[PDB]
Order: C-alpha cells, then structure tokens, then sequence
C-alpha cells in the first residue's frame, strides 16, 4: 500500500485493508456462488471508492439542522463514473450509493475468442471536457486493451485527472497503462503474477463477468 | 478519539445534520456513514490465512481471525447494524464494536461498557456520529483504554441534554 | 383459530427452501430472509388504502396515490431485525417500534425485554415481524402490549408457523391475521419448530 | 392488485402506486428516485413471476429432513441500457439464480430512429424465458430493437417490465411481437413533441445518472 511506481511513473495504490482482503478472498474462491460474488464485489467497490475519494476537495454549505443554523461541507468535484462493460456493472449500482451526486457515462470493450483485441461499438457519454474527474470501473485489468481503449476516448474529449478502480490487475495491464496515460492513478485490491495462455489473470478471479450474470 | 474527517464522511454528516432531510435519507446517510467508521476502526485489525482455490489455480487468502462482537445501543444504533453486517459478515451481534449515534452524556454508553467488561471485554471500540465533550469525559472516567470513532466533536449538550449543533434525536429521525 | 394466509408463490417457496437448508451460510441466510420478507409485505399490503395526491412531472400535471395509513412496524427481536431493514424499503413511510424477547434453554419461557414504541391512540395498523411463531409466548407477549394501548387491526408476518403457536394466537387475539410462508408439523422436545429452519436468530448473528 | 387491457398487465397495487407517484415527482432526489425505482421493480417481478417453481427440492433443516420447492427455468434478465440498470441490481435480489444479458440503445436528438448497438448475450435457443427491464416504453423503437435480436435467437415467451408505457409503444409491441407480455405500473396518454411520455417521469436515465 503505497503502492508502486512502475514504468511511466504510473502511480498504483494497493488497498491492503483487512475488510478489503476478506472481500477479495471471497471474490476469488471458486466455491462461492454468483450471488455472493456479486455481493462481495459490491461491498469491495466502496472500499476502493473510499480509498480514492480521500483527497477529493470539498466546499462549505449553509445549512440549518434542527436546533438553529450551522454550516456543513459538500464535495466539489462531480465524479463521472465510467463502468467498463460487460464486467464493471455490478460495481456501479451503489458507487451511486457512495457518490449519489455523481453522474455516469457508458463506454467499454469486449475481447475476441483468440486474438483478444477489444471490440468497440459504444459511445454514450457526456460532454466530457476539461475539469472533470473520471473514475473508471473495471474489475480485471488484464492485458489493458479494454482499459486503454476507453481512456482513449476519455482523453480525446480532454479528460482531466483519471482514476481507475479494479479488484486485481496484472503487470502486463499496468504497463499498457503507463504507455497510454502516464498521469492516471490506479487503485487495486491486489497485484497478481501475470496472465496465461488465455490472457486470464492468474491467480485472479476467473472471468469476472461470467460469475455475475 | 479518532475523528473521521474524510470528505464522504463530512458530506454524509452534513446530510444527517440537515433539518430538511427526510428520515429515509436520514436512514440512508446514516447506514452509509457507519461503513466509513467501520473502515477506519478496522484498519489495524488482526488477521489469519485461509487456503482456498480459485476456479483456475490455488492460493491463500486472509480471514481476520477475531471478528468483532457488535453491540448496538437502543433505541438509536440499530440503523447502523443492518449495514455493518455488510462490512463484517462474520461479525456476531449482541444486544467489541459499540454502535450508537449520539454519545451525549455518556451514561447510556458507560452503562453498556460497564456490563461489557463485567464479563471480560478486552479492547473495546466505540462508533458514533457525534460526541459531546461531556460524553467523552464520562468515557475515560469509566474505561480509559477504550477507543472512540466519531464523525465530529461538537460544543456540548444543552438544557435538555441534546448535542448542539448535533442532529436532533437520532432515534426520532428514523422511526 | 384463523386467519392464516400462506404465501405459496414460486419465489417465496424458493427463498424458504434456501432459508431452511442447513448448508446455507448465514450471509445467504440473511439475504434470502431479507428477500422473502418483501413477498410477505407485498401480500399483506394488497388491501391497503390510497389518497389520491396532486403532483407535477417534469412534463405535465397529474395525480398519483400514496398510502393513507402506513403501518407501525414492530419487529420482534432478537430474531426480527433481519426482516425490518428491507421492509423499510417496501414501505418508506412506515414508522418503527421495538420490543425484544428471549426464550430459555430450560424454563421454556421468553424473558421479554423492550418497551420502545410510539404511544397508542389509533386506528393504527401494525405489522409485527418475527420469523418463527413456535410456542406463541413471544408473539402473545408483544400483542398484549400492542392491544394494551388499543391496537386496532394487527397483522403478523413470519417465515414459518406451528399449529401450537397459531393456537395461542386466537387464544390471545382472534382478530389478528397471519401471513406465513408455510405451516409446519409442530414443535419438538426443545420447543423448536420442526422441520423449520433451526434457530432464526443464531443463523444471522 | 393486477389488471388487464385488450397482454398488458397494469400492477395497481397500493405499494406500486405509492412507489409510482414518487418516480414522477420532480421534487424527489435522484437517489430517492432510484430507491423508489428499486422497490417498484421487484413489485413488477413478483406479479410477473406468479409461475413455474415446478421443482421440489430435497433438503434437511437443523431439525430433521423435509422437502421444499425451488424455481425451474429461471429467466434471463435483459436490462435496456442505460435506463434499466437501476432495476437489475435488485432483480438479482428477487431472482438470485437468474443470469443477466445486456443490450442497450439510446434515443437520438432530432431524427427519431434509435442508433442501436449492443450484443452482450448468452447462449440462447428455445425454451428460455426472458424478462426485459426498461422503465419507459415510449416509442417502441428501443424495445423492438432489443426484441428483434432476442427472437432472432429463437426466444420463446418474453415478458417486458416497465414503469410506464405510452399507447404508441404498446402499439409498437404487438406489431413487432404479438406474443410478448407487458407489465407496467401505469398507462399514460402518450408522447409529446420530443417523444417523451406525458405525464411520465421526464427522462428515466438522467434521473438516476
């Protein structure tokens, strides 16, 4: 937990938190059913959301309360959340709960049976100009192709500071992160060994989408 | 006394305070705030390894060895627990992490902590959203090893012994 | 006795089957409980009232309905708080009151403890929530203090019922209505419902 | 409380009507809008799944052996993106065993026709029930697009869940598919200049995201 620097000075932060570890140990077990995999994934997403939303600026708000008037606080950056589909959709339906005020955009990638190159059909996103913080929500950061391709259109609209949330990433994937966007930050629950013949992360979680749907 | 100044916390606390907010949003911004308290207060927690196998290959995870006995204090700290079970699924529950939105005077809490360590309760953690100096004063008066996690420290209580500014009556704003 | 309503719905039966299996982890036990509750709520809230109310859409003026008299929820603890935090969702407008009870491992009696409510007056519908209505002592104790304040119509939502428990119900109150997922065989040596689910409390806490 | 037309079933339930009223209100926060949506989704599921738990289950309780039931043939859920995803993380709650498929389309500004795109779909042949989830069945284009590719893969009986439908959308349904079943909480008068349903709720997506 620091986490590491890597090649393009890609900054990674490893959520080593105990309840993080426990949810993670639930997510990888092959004994666990898709329900418990969805629920484990969800509660694990707020952990990442919390570790990433630390240095998020704020803003005072004039407020009442019961028994007289007082002043509170309210975050000031409106985080665009971006689920990478298919897999990053369990993560979003209560990042909302963590971040109610935050808006959602849709871009993603899907992999070929053999070549493994990302397929790109979709474009339903905001007017994502400059000063807009963007968290990308993808569980398995594997080769990077899927990740690299979303950020490819993020930065095309001039996406500012980028954070990426993921349960597990691989040294291949983070490397293709540095090559793509040197000033994006990455939050994982674990770094792994690497990929395999089928570019699945190992040990990892299996196919993250399949065991939610 | 550990004050969770995290922005999501300060936000959620801002919402609990507000008079405009419905009990439901009150109940929603409380449960969600209780998670942050859990996350800060469990960050030095002892663990334990677990041999498991993934669908692909075999490895070793971490249990957390000694999960806590939650204790919610009635009537107020039960809108906390039905989401604290989400954070800690293996936590057992009693009626130690003590769960109570307003530590005001401290009697309700210390009366609980008196029967906690009666039986032999080691390290205790307390979780509230708001505390009064009076209540914290009562605390170490009773157990001076306990730790306390709160979203803010307020001025103190008033004539009726409510925390000011505070949120009102935390029980009344959920039930 | 009477009046029982068995929720024999497809999803309801699957959730009960999960709740009964001993193989199921208590996280899955609370989740299947949680889910199985709304089904009971949905059935018990079919002959509820409505207003209608004037509201405005982003596009036109219209009228909807709400509930005129949303019920006072009364979870029976220790067991019945896995039930209530999702009933909340189904009925946002419902208020909550609390009492708890504890049946012994010898005397067979519940040591009731709780008196945390909204004082009585109406003409207030009440939905008492507790998963196992076995002996009836826990239930009957609660209903005594509900109708002590003058409780009108009482609904009881539970997971499983025993004939002995239902027998005590119309011993205490013959006008309450009961919604169960199943009526079982009865109790045992230890005043547990057989086949049942075991202890409903222990399997969430 | 259900109801019928003449395929269409209007869920006139007290909680459904209470939850519906909340979805239209403009005063409600989008969080409460999605919270109100979440509950009203299950109500529709419960009314629409009055059927099929035709498997008994041998199980054993902590106090002796007994037999229960589960559901045979659990439906493939198909939320229409981006709107009907506030619905599906809790349909999951209703139907734990249900697998999920994705197939979204938006509506264009002017023009009219939905620019379609989306093929994240399981291995579907014949005897597989489908419950499509989308809050607003307006023009019918978004829906029929989905159903066009569902029944390309030989989809059997199809159910559609929505919060409100317009007469124009249901018109579009039975010309695309005359055997599909529809479940809404209310039937409104219709669409407007820009093809929003009036009274409706405004835009169901924007009111969650």
């Amino acid at each position: 937990a620091a986490g590491v620097a890597f090649q393009g000075a890609v900054q990674v932060h490893v959520v080593d938190h105990p309840l993080a570890a426990a949810r993670l140990t639930t997510l990888r077990d092959e004994r666990t059913d898709n329900a418990g995999f969805r629920a484990a994934l969800r509660e694990l997403t707020l952990l990442l959301i919390y570790e990433a939303t630390r240095d998020a600026p704020c803003e005072p708000v004039p407020i009442r309360t019961p028994l007289a008037e007082t002043v509170g606080s309210r975050l000031t950056k409106p985080p665009l959340l971006v689920p990478v589909l298919r897999a990053g959709l369990g993560m979003v339906d209560e990042a909302h709960a963590a971040l109610p005020e935050a808006h959602v955009g849709f871009v993603g990638v899907a992999r070929d049976e053999q070549t493994h190159q990302p397929v790109p059909y979709l474009d339903s996103l905001p007017d994502d100009l400059t000063d807009v913080p963007v968290m990308v929500l993808d569980p398995m950061v594997a080769t990077g192709g899927s990740m690299t391709h979303t950020l490819g259109l993020l930065i095309s609209r001039g996406a500012a500071d980028i954070t990426v949330l993921c349960v597990v990433a691989a040294p291949e994937g983070i490397a293709a992160l540095q090559k793509a966007a040197p000033n994006v930050r990455l939050f994982t629950a674990a770094i792994d060994e690497g990929l395999n013949e089928v570019a699945y992360i190992v040990p990892g979680l299996g196919d993250a989408g399949d065991r939610q749907f």
